[PDB]
């Protein structure tokens, strides 16, 4: 009946991860939507994890109506920051189009822990909740179009 | 009369209005018809056009072209580049992979001022520029019997 | 028989557009090649147009031997420059491979209009003729190889 | 049956290569997982090798449960850094999705030799192990989804 | 029957291209492998050329064991440097994966004509030879895997 989504969380920085999740679940809960939660090491494996979910469903496995990506990448002194940020979001967008699925992108790309918390906190900019909401929104348009 | 789909990313509500207004005028003056759909941010614009095509293949509404409306203003974070890059890159592939006409109206500005100068019909009117561009692309698709 | 090209020009800066177009027709003429010219608003729609041509060809429409993409992107005070430059040249390179076609890349991406005219003018760097000639060489290779 | 991983190392900086390889084999061994180590000249050939491996598996060859990519790019005076770092990482992420395979990403992308050692040492950041571990986690998730 | 490679060179800067090709041929003679040499105008038309080579082999043409890509891009004032460098290599990297072929990437991406010479010359950094040996090595890994 109600939409059932998969929340794929890249758990690199534990505390912030809990923040994004707190808001994510909140939004889904309010909307009366259910979900499952899978934890991955870094934002880089988020797109492959959703890929895994798709293949499973095509084997009689759980079928999800939408996904929500949660993660945080903080700018240090190494170029790695761009790469982890670019590849995760790049592969995530290609995925939403090529597989025609509803994806809410909640992967932060800030310069420091300061900025992260302002966006991570639910009582603040609650980006985790904004991502869950977007996913719900997309789940809606997907139906409205007959996709 | 061509019937397009305007997919607007409503992040900055006021600028969104500026662009939409801009785009709706270019099509009206063209006698073109359209439908408007709203997504939270520029990142879901491409998957939305993808949904449109899918719904069509299933007897759904058939669109002659699409107009993409959106705005990304650089903050203090690198998020600006990501949203900009990915929404535009994906949108480009799509036009090619599905052979569809798309008017790219996704602003990639540094500050709110640049955002207002391109989003205003009275100014650069990049909202209407994308509508016309899409109309033009629609015409080409036909002339090539694609 | 002589090759028949499709010149896909992005006409954003009319005056520079003519510079490139003049240098491209010049080269093509000088080598006995014939062509068709199509106009698009910005460099972003260049690939899609070659895509339309490719679909049309598969529907009895004209069959082209090669393509000559001509365009110009001048950096502003906005990141939009990077995007137009990036996506137009990324989609093209892609198209030449995915479809195995001959394409001359004549899309300028300069810092200012001063530099624009240097690469656009046939009396100068004549990038229109260089991109045009390129397509001819590729059309040739495409044959020597058997594809 | 413990997983069998394929360690694919780009050995450009011989010493750093050893540090990462050391950290990778450490994590896998603790996990009780077996593996094979194949060497390539640079991060650019890492993804194409994993490709070679999947092809062999489809031809009765060895079948790996997951992959571990190890490499290192230190920025110098050339833009080559950007390229080597970007392409190697991008193709490696597409592959994880297109092919739906577990891939730990241990390719270092740093500004200098200092940052390189901080990250390639098992005694320190231990990126080599973090990668192997990531590959292991993905292998479990893959099975959990029955993908 | 030794391995037959295809050297695809972008002859933009005639002298640097000579240096590069020289280092490449040498490394192949010494490894005792044969090869053909095809010439293109810019690094941008290298990936398409290899593509042409593959489709030809599917139409009964010469079947190559690997490919060596040679080219040099020097940073001017224009953003064109970024594009030529990025696209050539991106298209090259993906091609190798998508087609599972052995490719040696020898496209130099430098800041000035002096950096290029230290890399181009065989009596120096010998990138041209380095690239050839890569193609050989990959041709080797491609076999050991049964790809
Ligand atoms: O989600 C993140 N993952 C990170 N790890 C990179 C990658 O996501 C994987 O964990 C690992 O590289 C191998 O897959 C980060 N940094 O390294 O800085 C980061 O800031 N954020
Ligand atoms: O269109 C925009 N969307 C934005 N949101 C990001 C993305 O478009 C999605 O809304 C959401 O991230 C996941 O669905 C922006 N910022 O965050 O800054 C922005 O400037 N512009
Ligand atoms: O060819 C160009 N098109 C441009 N327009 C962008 C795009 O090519 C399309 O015309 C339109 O955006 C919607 O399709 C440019 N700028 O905006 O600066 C530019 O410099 N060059
Ligand atoms: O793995 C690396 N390979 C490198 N070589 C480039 C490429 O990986 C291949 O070795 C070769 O270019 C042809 O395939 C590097 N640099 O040049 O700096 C580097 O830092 N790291
Ligand atoms: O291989 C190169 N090609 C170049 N031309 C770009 C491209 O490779 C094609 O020659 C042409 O653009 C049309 O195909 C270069 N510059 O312009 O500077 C360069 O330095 N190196
Ligand atoms: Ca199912
Ligand atoms: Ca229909
Ligand atoms: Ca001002
Ligand atoms: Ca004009
Ligand atoms: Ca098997
Ligand atoms: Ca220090």
């Amino acid at each position: 009946d109600a939409p059932h989504l998969l929340i794929v969380e890249a758990r690199f920085y534990d505390d912030l991860a809990d923040a994004l999740l707190d808001g994510a679940k909140a939004a889904l809960d309010e909307a009366g939507a259910t979900y499952d939660v899978v934890t991955v090491p870094g934002a880089l494996e988020i797109p492959a994890t959703i890929s895994f979910a798709l293949d499973g469903a095509d084997n009689g496995g759980t079928e999800y109506d939408g996904f929500v990506a949660l993660g945080t990448v903080i700018r240090g002194e190494t170029y790695h920051f761009d790469i982890v940020s670019n590849e995760s979001c790049r592969a995530l967008t290609d995925l939403s189009v090529e597989e025609s699925i509803a994806i809410g992108n909640g992967i932060l790309t800030v310069e420091n822990e300061e900025q992260a918390w302002v966006r991570a906190r639910r009582e603040d900019k609650d980006k985790g909740g904004f991502a869950a909401r977007a996913a719900l929104t997309m789940i809606g348009l997907r139906k409205k179009f007959g996709a």
